[PDB]
């Protein structure tokens, strides 16, 4: 995309922490940028939209090198940020309001360098992530994700010359599910073939979809939580067509490149309906605030090891709780993502292991080694409505397969446009994030 000239792009100031051991950490301060897919496209040299609701202009647009031509994206002021688009900074958290009222559903946003001309990359792999986090306000059918994926540094811009834009108007979104929803993939415009996806006023997908690697820390809301690793062959920033997308609406979703499932702790869907949920007599009260460990283990103890165990604990009012554990009879009472545990679980479940087609832990951390950019974002799921996430998927399984059971919400719950309406006001907060070496973030 080329960018525009109306407004001025202004991220929001957030300041993490990197840290060297307990209690001694510094600074790093660092901001957050708007995924291009939520930027204003109008003309280069005039105020015309070029994509207005679910649609591209069809004169402006008429082929994506065309589009990509007369078209640009613009600024997000610093006004605009809690008035439009729900964000907001008060010190080290960051604030992400569902629906904000001209209406705008949903954010996904990245963490930007200290020069806010390029992605913070974290390099993963023998280090510890953590940050505090509430989601007392999302229920059923939302989600305030955190995670990784292995876009470049600068959104694709030495890539793709077209891309004028860069990490700076938050482009080059990719993820394993290899979306067709991304309104801007290799530098151009993905108009060819647009179609709108009924019942969102605001989104459709294009030909292309985009491919890369993804370390989802959490995918969550009140009721449920899960972190789950995806990696693709290759794991970097690839366009897609055809079966390498591994569509979901063609049969494809395991003959793409990417490990679509990705592999799974999630503690309800593990068999601990008890570990997390909204009150105080839960292990986890996801009622108020807690922080979130993770640490990525690897063969040898070093940064040059193979990736081999996503750990994970919590810290909720000073209370360290580790994590929750496969409860299922005659399988080994897992904590943590491993290589066996994966194939354990997806073994019992009847799921298709492509995590390890797709080359399983080594290959996630091998994108965790070349460094992955941080996402931070709240939405809806006009798909699958989040029952993957908080219900049971399939929703016309039996509770008492394993596998299916992921929440306690109904199977009527999630619909996009009822829980835009019920649950406009959510927020989800993300803070006092921390980085490190193992053992130093707490």
């Amino acid at each position: 995309q080329n960018v525009g000239t109306q407004a001025a792009e202004e991220p929001l100031n957030l300041p993490i922490s990197v840290c060297t051991a307990p209690g001694n950490c510094q600074t790093e301060a660092d901001a957050v940028v708007l995924d291009s897919n939520w930027r204003w496209a109008h003309t280069t040299t005039g105020y015309t939209n070029c994509y207005t609701g679910n649609l591209w202009d069809t004169t402006l647009c008429p082929t994506p090198e065309t589009c990509t031509t007369n078209c640009a994206i613009d600024g997000v002021p610093l006004a605009d940020w809690s008035g439009t688009y729900g964000g907001s900074v008060t010190g080290n958290k960051f604030n992400l309001k569902f629906v904000t009222v001209s209406t705008n559903i949903g954010a996904r946003t990245f963490l930007l360098d200290s020069t806010k001309t390029r992605y913070r990359m974290f390099q993963l792999l023998n280090r510890e992530f953590t940050y505090d986090v509430d989601v007392s306000s999302l229920d059923c059918g939302l989600n305030g994700a955190l995670y990784f994926v292995s876009m470049d540094a600068d959104g694709g811009a030495a890539k793709y010359p077209t891309n004028k834009g860069g990490a700076k108007y938050g482009t080059g979104y990719c993820d394993a599910q290899c979306p067709h929803d991304v309104k801007w993939i290799n530098g151009l415009a993905n108009s060819k073939d647009w179609t709108p996806i009924p019942g969102d006023a605001n989104s459709g997908k294009g030909y292309y979809g985009n491919c890369c690697a993804e370390l989802d820390i959490w995918e969550a809301n009140k009721q449920s939580q899960a972190f789950t690793t995806h990696p693709c062959t290759p794991n970097d920033q690839t366009r897609c067509e055809g079966v390498v997308c591994g569509d979901n609406d063609s049969g494809d979703r395991y003959n793409g490149m990417c490990d679509k499932d990705g592999c799974d702790f999630a503690s309800y869907r593990m068999n601990d309906h008890t570990f997390y949920g909204p009150g105080s007599t839960f292990k986890l009260d996801s009622t108020k605030p807690f922080t979130v460990v993770s640490q990525f283990i690897t063969t040898d103890g070093t940064d040059n090891g193979d990736f081999k165990e996503f750990r994970r604990f919590y810290v909720q009012n000073g209370v360290r709780i580790e994590n929750s554990k496969v409860n299922f009879p005659g399988i080994t009472a897992y904590d943590s993502i491993t290589d066996e545990m994966c194939a354990a679980t997806k073994g019992l479940f009847g799921d298709l292991d492509d995590h390890k087609n797709k080359g399983g832990m080594k290959q996630m951390g091998e994108a965790m080694r070349k460094g992955m950019a941080l996402v931070m974002s709240i939405w809806d799921d006009h798909d699958v409505n989040m029952l993957w996430l908080d219900s049971n998927y399939p929703p016309t399984g039996n509770p008492s397969t394993p596998g299916v059971a992921r929440g306690p919400c109904p199977t009527t719950s999630g619909v996009p446009s009822e829980v835009e309406v019920t649950q406009a006001n959510a927020v989800v907060s993300f803070g006092n994030i921390k980085f490190g070496p193992i053992g130093s973030t707490v």
